């Protein structure tokens, strides 16, 4: 399953380097989550392999 990562306040994380963006990848595998691959796609840290128990963007009714 693929999804987008959020931020502390819930906002997303856009980047200026598309493609293998270590920044997004590092923030993807951050800790226990199951992110097999995490790169920036469409100006944003995108990840693939997030369990349903993982919070992704956008957020619930409580958007940023």
């Amino acid at each position: 399953k693929d999804g987008y990562l959020v931020e502390k306040t819930g906002c997303k994380k856009t980047c200026y380097k598309l493609g293998e963006n270590d920044f997004c990848n590092r923030e993807c595998k951050w800790k226990h989550i199951g992110g097999s691959y995490g790169y920036c796609y469409g100006f944003g840290c995108y990840c693939e392999g997030l369990p349903d128990s993982t919070q992704t963007w956008p957020l619930p009714n409580k958007t940023c």
